[PDB]
């Protein structure tokens, strides 16, 4: 089996990308949140603080003649960016594109954090990373793609990532007219449950490539690139004006600045960030200073290649028994 689903920028900026899920029997389409950096699949419900609900679409399991609670299980999340929610646990039956794991875990919120609740655009999260970061208890469930493995033709998804413009969640097939030229495999590290590899380097511009190792995690559900301290500061020492403001919580430049590409290794072969990736638009409306779409990892514990990187590239989540990663240009 396969699936195939276009996913789309909630906003002008591609803060983030939902695509639609189909929950329950008849179905009930949320769109939700795809997130290679976590392992719940939860949504806004029926069940959710009514005060707490806020223009988002909610699942309700009483009309869904295929969910099933799951007895005493709750569940409770907190993300890198501070946000959080909540609750209860029912399975039932969830397709994404055409594909269909049935006795999916779909995890109820009773109570979600205000930034969830201020974001109309997202219904849920949907978590792609290892079932062993999934917090229901008392027994840990499996994601989406954990559950439709074994089915799937090939045990793999693929993220292709909009800039301003949809793109498409693949499982279980390799578009191979989707990208130019190669897809170059690189190991993962499951330890900590993440999508986890080592990049081989970077540069600033047309800059020479500085052959280094870094580590990071690949992470739809994180909008900025966060790498290290030294790697940031040296990108934005070649944008005139640029300058890190602790206030504002990170690096700033003049808006009428044209920005360099920023270059990743993925071994022996390259992703090429354009400039115009890297520029997340006024820090408030009508300012004429920009966010920068690369920022320090420092203070996160963990580098993060998030949407401005993955945006730039075909990449491969290779679920099989080694994982890996693969990412192409495109």
């Amino acid at each position: 089996s396969t699936g195939s689903a276009t996913t789309t920028p909630i906003d002008s900026l591609d803060d983030a990308y939902i695509t639609p899920v189909q929950i329950g029997t008849p179905a009930q389409t949320l769109n939700l949140d795809f997130d290679t950096g976590s392992s719940d699949l939860w949504v806004f419900s029926s069940e959710t603080t009514a005060s707490e609900v806020d223009g988002q679409t909610i699942y309700t399991p009483s009309k869904s003649t295929t969910a099933k609670l799951l007895s005493g299980a709750t569940w409770s999340i907190s993300y890198g960016d501070g946000s959080s929610s909540s609750g209860d646990v029912y399975t039932d039956t969830v397709s994404v594109g055409g594909l269909t794991v049935t006795g999916q875990a779909v995890e109820s919120a009773k109570k979600v954090s205000s930034s969830f609740t201020e974001d109309s655009t997202i219904d849920g999260l949907l978590g792609l990373a290892f079932s062993t970061l999934n917090t229901v208890s008392p027994t840990q469930q499996k994601t989406f793609f954990d559950n439709a493995k074994a089915s799937l033709d090939s045990p793999v998804f693929t993220a292709d990532l909009g800039y301003h413009a949809p793109g498409t969640y693949n499982f279980g097939f390799i578009d191979t007219t989707a990208y130019t030229g190669s897809i170059t495999y690189t190991a993962v590290s499951t330890k900590q449950g993440f999508w986890e590899w080592t990049s081989t380097g970077y540069a600033v511009g047309s800059g020479t490539f500085k052959s280094t190792s870094i580590d990071g995690i690949a992470d739809t559900g994180t909008t900025l690139l966060y790498l290290p301290a030294t790697v940031v500061s040296a990108y934005w020492a070649q944008v005139s004006g640029a300058k890190s403001s602790s206030s504002v919580g990170g690096y700033v430049f003049p808006c009428s600045a044209t920005l360099p590409s920023f270059t990743f290794g993925v071994g022996s072969a390259r992703i090429v960030i354009p400039g115009d990736y890297i520029d997340f638009g006024p820090i408030s409306t009508g300012s004429s200073s920009c966010f920068g779409g690369i920022q320090s990892s420092a203070g996160i514990g963990i580098n993060i290649f998030g949407d401005v990187a993955l945006k730039a590239a075909f990449v491969v989540f290779n679920g099989a028994t080694t994982p890996t990663l693969g990412f192409a240009s495109k």
